[PDB]
């Protein structure tokens, strides 16, 4: 009898108490999981981790409560005047960025959703740039379920920090870099590929499928008038390497410089998140197993960023 609407689980973050139930779908039935009054700050977030949760459901009659919950979370989290714990702010903002990316992946023709994601990417740059511990707090949020939207947020975070180290200050460029990084793996959306394995031990079939993703991703968006060219370039070129060994065979001179940055940042998170490489060993691995693929200055800066420098 009752109607439900879907919500993305990355929107359930921080210490605000929910004024709605939330349900997990099991065997196509809506099973009560989160109750009115629950919150998700600190260790409470574990209730939503390691469970491959993507969508949950709320009663349609409670949708207004959810919408107000989300808007309050976002407004409070981006506010630099509150003195709110940085980890809680980061929990909310990381999840909101992920939500915005998922909305674009699910609705790529939607101009408003793209523009919302773009505007929020600008807000994200400002959050990371204006709060000393923001990057560290975001990097504390492990990608337990190995999703491409969480991975996009992580890659965008490393990309913002890398851009700062390289002296790329133009706000339009940093916004588009962040947006492209967030969306970079659109080509993997609803792919049967298990990303959580090393590329060099994938079956030939899996590797072949993997090589298609930037090409397919870019082809899908390249003629959409509302997509920024830089974002299209990042989606399509982010697997390219400076010595021309990537899927498109591009060399550094052939590439959007911002895609070179995302390529480096991505290569690092792939090692750490998808291949189980300890963060302190990732730079070495790229240099010794990914010879000549990325600019040494990017790898050194990324190593420093992961070290807190
Ligand atoms: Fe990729
Ligand atoms: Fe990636």
């Amino acid at each position: 009898h009752m109607d439900y609407v879907s919500i993305r689980v990355s929107t359930l973050r921080g210490d605000q108490k929910i004024d709605f139930n939330a349900y997990v779908k099991i065997n196509d039935k809506m099973i009560l999981y989160l109750r009115r009054g629950d919150s998700f700050e600190g260790e409470r977030l574990k209730r939503l981790k390691d469970k491959k949760l993507r969508k949950m459901y709320i009663l349609t009659d409670e949708e207004n409560s959810y919408r107000t919950y989300l808007q309050k979370n976002i407004e409070t989290a981006y506010d630099d005047t509150t003195g709110k714990d940085i980890q809680t702010r980061a929990d909310i903002i990381q999840g909101s960025q992920q939500n915005n990316a998922e909305e674009v992946f699910e609705n790529p023709e939607n101009v408003e959703s793209y523009n919302y994601c773009k505007d929020a990417a600008g807000k994200y740059v400002n959050f990371i740039m204006s709060n000393a511990q923001a990057l560290s707090a975001v990097m504390n949020i492990e990608n337990t379920d190995k999703t491409i939207s969480h991975h996009g947020v992580t890659v965008s975070t490393l990309s913002i920090a890398l851009a700062q180290k390289l002296g790329i200050t133009d706000p339009k460029k940093t916004q588009l870099l962040t947006l492209g990084a967030l969306l970079h793996d659109y080509g993997h959306h609803h792919s049967p590929l298990n990303l959580n394995q090393p590329l060099d031990s994938m079956s030939p079939e899996d590797l072949a499928l993997w090589k298609k993703h930037p090409i397919e991703g870019a082809q899908k968006v390249q003629d959409k008038k509302h997509f920024d060219q830089t974002v299209i370039n990042i989606i399509g070129q982010h697997e390219e390497t400076i010595n021309g060994t990537g899927p498109k065979g591009l060399r550094e001179k052939d590439m959007d410089p911002l895609a070179v940055l995302v390529s480096s940042a991505n290569a690092m998170d792939r090692l750490i998140t998808f291949e189980g490489v300890p963060k302190a060993e990732a730079a070495k691995k790229l240099m010794i197993d990914h010879v000549g693929k990325h600019p040494l200055q990017h790898i050194q800066h990324l190593n420093d960023i992961l070290k807190g420098l």
